[PDB]
């Protein structure tokens, strides 16, 4: 059995607290090489609701949206947090969600 | 008395959990003062070697931002102070390399 690595754009669900919520989707920025490598990878939180923040990035589905949040790049330990994949974004979402970023950090 | 509010490249001590360490501000006053958060990467006083390390030379001592550790955190929430700030130059490599892991 092979564990599964997140790949750039990946939408992977991962434990954000072990004190209780215990999971949320998060957009993984950082390429599979990095992510395999050190255990860790760049990600942005994901919400239901959008509030017409600035940073939002709605991400598509058939019959529902969700949203990731662009400001809030995390470094995560994905391995030792239990990441699973719920999908992958479009080419286009995970564009925006990085222009967004460079929008931010000079 | 007003709050020190962190601006890009300043080097920040907050509180890193469950404590404290130095951090490098990425994002701009305007949206660290508005939001309450702030871009960083943390930074440790001994290099070792790590390939997103961005070497930071100070006056006595020296240390290194760790490029890779992007983190959004609430600056406010978590008592930033400021310990200084870093050179152009050491910000620019830092965003280099960030961008090396998480550029198009």
């Amino acid at each position: 059995v092979s564990r599964y690595v997140p790949d750039m754009g990946d939408l992977i669900w991962v434990d954000f607290d072990p004190t209780k919520a215990g999971h949320r989707p998060a957009v993984v920025l950082s390429p599979f090489m990095y992510n395999n490598k050190t255990g860790m990878c760049l990600c942005v939180p994901c919400t239901t609701q959008s509030k017409g923040y600035p940073f939002e990035v709605v991400l598509s589905g058939q019959e529902r949206d969700g949203v990731a949040l662009a400001d809030q790049v995390k470094s995560i330990a994905w391995r030792a947090r239990g990441a699973t994949k719920k999908g992958t974004v479009a080419p286009e979402e995970l564009q925006l969600i990085k222009a967004k970023i460079n929008v931010l950090i000079g």
